[PDB]
């Protein structure tokens, strides 16, 4: 358990386009000593799933080994089993849902034998959250306390339910496998009830793979796609959700998209806003936009430039000792400034305020 002295605020990004989609992503180490988040983003899938896409965020714990194996290999474990393939034609919803379950259980066991065989020292685990997108369905996948959501028609249409040890059915499984839930933790240690890896928590005799202290079983939800109404999907680790809620972030992302179509930038902005809202964890966001995502608006761009200029003049005037940035931020908050981004608040404007502060007080 250690934090860095100062956060590693450096961004790792990707982006792409195809199958009517556009995506951006951003990942940042932040205040933590290691980076244990991993991701997947592929448009167009092997073996005849050209018109399919896959996006996933993995939040690694006690190492990045499991998360990194998952990020390169969960997809083929899901599509390359007989449950997914199943029926001779195009996979049915059940084939897809079963294929994913099997993919999760098989990669877990696969990693377990690799660890046993090679005498592996790490005792890592990882959450997974993602979407498999077909031409007519969005299949949400969740295992752990990473979270995904769908914005349809300017609202949160669906979000994944985090697997927390104290959730009634999780708690039950844990207690049946000989453990307990202490406050929010499996036996007072583990803050998640579902994950890949964590093999010390999967050693209960007389219980199946999905009946252990920690379960690798995913939750899958089929959502019929809507060309008219579907706007965007957000996937992120708990380093994001710990400080922003579903409605807030969805409102925030909308506001950003009305100013840029640069999706990596929107994602940088989310991650930075979350660092400034007090998040001290690793942060990873993926943003998948559909054709009817919010568009850039001439007024929105202007309003934002007006706000930027306004905050610059406020910083200049506040500086007139010389107040430090913490004190400038404090003064600005107490002003109750109108028209700040929804959900992002003053935190979402810190880079603009600090750039100004740095121009006036560079030493
Ligand atoms: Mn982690
Ligand atoms: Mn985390």
């Amino acid at each position: 358990g250690a934090f860095l002295d100062k956060p590693k605020m450096e961004k790792h990004n990707a982006q792409g386009q195809g199958n009517g989609l556009r995506y951006g992503l951003s990942s940042m180490q932040g205040w933590r000593v290691e980076m244990e988040d991993a991701h997947t983003a592929v448009i167009g899938l092997p073996s005849g799933l050209e018109s399919w896409s896959f996006f996933a965020v993995y939040d690694g714990h006690a190492g990045s080994q499991v998360a990194k194996y998952c990020c390169e290999h969960l997809l083929d474990h899901i599509t390359n089993n007989q449950d997914f393939k199943g029926s001779a034609g195009a996979p049915s919803v059940e084939n897809v849902k079963n294929g994913i379950r099997t993919g999760f259980l098989e990669i877990d066991e696969h990693m377990r034998v690799m660890s046993e065989k090679k005498h592996g020292a790490d005792r890592s685990g990882s959450t997974a959250v993602g979407v498999l997108i077909s031409p007519q369905h969005t299949y949400f996948i969740n295992c752990g306390d990473s979270r995904g959501l769908l914005c349809r028609n300017r609202k949160v249409h669906f979000f994944t339910q985090d697997h927390k040890p104290s959730n009634p059915l999780e708690k039950e499984r844990i207690q049946n496998a000989g453990g307990s839930v202490m406050i929010q933790r499996v036996n007072g240690s583990l803050a998640v009830s579902r994950a890949l890896g964590d093999f010390d928590y999967k050693c209960v005799h007389g219980k199946g793979p999905t009946e252990q202290l920690v379960s690798p079983e995913p939750e899958v939800h089929d959502i019929e796609r809507s060309e008219e109404d579907d706007q965007f999907i957000i996937l992120a680790c708990d380093g994001i959700w710990d400080v922003m809620g579903n409605e807030e972030l969805c409102d925030f992302v909308r506001s950003r998209l009305e100013v840029t179509d640069d999706l990596e930038k929107v994602c940088n902005e989310v991650v930075d806003t979350c660092l400034y809202k007090g998040s001290r964890d690793n942060m990873s966001v993926i943003l998948i936009c559909f054709p009817n995502a919010p568009k850039v608006s001439p007024e929105a761009v202007k309003k934002e430039a007006e706000l930027d200029k306004y905050l610059e003049c406020r910083v200049e005037e506040i500086i007139k000792g010389v107040p430090d940035l913490v004190h400038v931020m404090r003064t600005l908050a107490s002003e109750n400034i109108p028209s700040l981004p929804p959900g992002g608040e003053l935190a979402s404007k810190r880079n603009v305020i600090e750039a100004v502060y740095n121009r006036l007080n560079p030493y």
